[PDB]
């Protein structure tokens, strides 16, 4: 994008309203959500000022002046729930139509030297909302999955953002993680004062290649590399990278044979070797590197659940008992263990991705590695 289209762009200066979602039960076994228009405290409809932008139709981002803070504090006032697991997210939007569109807020000038946002890219151990609202809210349904989250509630990135009260931009998909980059790179062109030095990026990615694309190894070890080569020359200095977790525990892989098993456990374990070099090899650069090894603590927690706190790590939370993608596309129960349990005690939500306590405790575990994060400057 020209710098005369970044000027012009940004100089087209507007307002939108913000859609505040949550989760409508008290407790997290329910998926379900709804949402209200932010307002101010004297009862008005609460507006942004800023300017829109998209490199492709309905794809939009709003840019504004306001802090992801002030946008908060106005949604949890609106809402006044009294619940404590609301789990609130928030939107730009014109009307009750308009897409759940991401509100970027423009860092300021003279920014301290430190981390202020976090980054994601990634798949649906990540995704917070893409695929859902390119499917238009029907995949995954929002019934059964917390509003475009592949789990009954947020991802272990959110957790993170959270936990260091951070704003996240998510442009992990549940397309690759090459045109990932490329999105992150064109629509940050249009945000102001925009250093990438002060951006966490997370990533994770590889499990889709070998589970539905039969991707080869080295295949995705170099588009791995290269989404880390491209983001380190673009400036990016700060990462959380994760090895993967062995996917065939999952329950999909009742249904799989013990050959298709084997191909894709032996295809991970490679790919983490590689992981582990990959985050040496920026480490020695002088990058700031977190590795969570994801891969051995998902061992444990399907080997032993109860060491763990989780009362069972074989079966998914949803009364799901095949391996079909026809499924995200429906309203599900909870089998009866779940709902006698609750879902904060198994390890899977649905046949693959893990429950929203499974995404906390995978979180906790990766900010506390690397001495609270000590390389990093929050
Ligand atoms: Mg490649």
């Amino acid at each position: 994008v020209s710098a005369a289209e970044v000027v012009s762009a940004q100089e087209n200066q507007t307002y939108t309203y913000v859609r505040c979602w949550y989760r409508t039960s008290h407790s997290k076994d329910d998926a379900a959500t709804d949402w209200k228009w932010a307002k101010n405290q004297d009862g008005s409809d609460f507006t942004i000022d800023g300017y829109w932008w998209s490199s492709v139709s309905f794809k939009n981002m709003f840019y504004t002046n306001t802090s992801q803070n002030v946008i908060r504090q106005r949604c949890e006032e609106t809402l006044d729930l009294a619940n404590e697991n609301a789990d609130i997210t928030f939107f730009a939007a014109d009307n009750r139509y308009s897409y759940n569109h991401t509100i970027w807020s423009n860092d300021a000038a003279m920014q301290p030297d430190q981390i202020n946002k976090v980054v994601a890219l990634g798949d649906s151990l990540s995704d917070t909302g893409n695929i859902f609202n390119a499917s238009q809210w029907r995949f995954p349904n929002p019934n059964s999955w917390f509003l475009g989250h592949f789990s009954n509630g947020f991802v272990w990135t959110e957790y993170v953002a959270k936990a260091k009260n951070l704003p996240l931009y998510n442009w992990a998909v549940g397309t690759g993680v090459g045109e990932q980059v490329s999105s992150y790179l064109t629509y940050t062109k249009l945000a102001k004062n925009y250093n990438p030095a002060n951006t966490l990026f997370t990533l994770e990615f590889g499990l889709n290649d070998f589970m539905n694309y039969n991707r080869s190894v080295p295949e995705v070890k170099a588009d791995y590399a290269e989404a880390l080569i491209r983001l380190t020359d673009a400036g990016a200095k700060n990462f959380m990278l994760m090895t993967l977790p062995d996917a065939t525990k999952a329950p999909q892989f009742k249904y799989s044979t013990q050959e298709e098993i084997e191909t894709i456990r032996a295809k991970v374990l490679k790919m983490n070797e590689f992981i582990k070099a990959q985050a040496m090899y920026y480490k020695a650069q002088g990058y700031n590197i977190a590795l969570f090894d994801t891969h051995a603590l998902f061992e444990k927690l399907t080997s032993a659940p109860e060491e763990h706190g989780f009362v069972n790590a074989s079966d998914p939370c949803l009364d799901i008992n095949r391996s079909s993608s026809v499924d995200y596309m429906y309203t599900h129960s909870l089998r009866s263990e779940c709902a006698a349990s609750g879902a904060d005690k198994f390890v899977f939500w649905d046949v693959t991705h893990p429950t929203t306590a499974t995404h906390r405790y995978v979180a906790e575990k990766m900010l506390e590695s690397s001495n609270n994060l000590e390389e990093f400057r929050f």
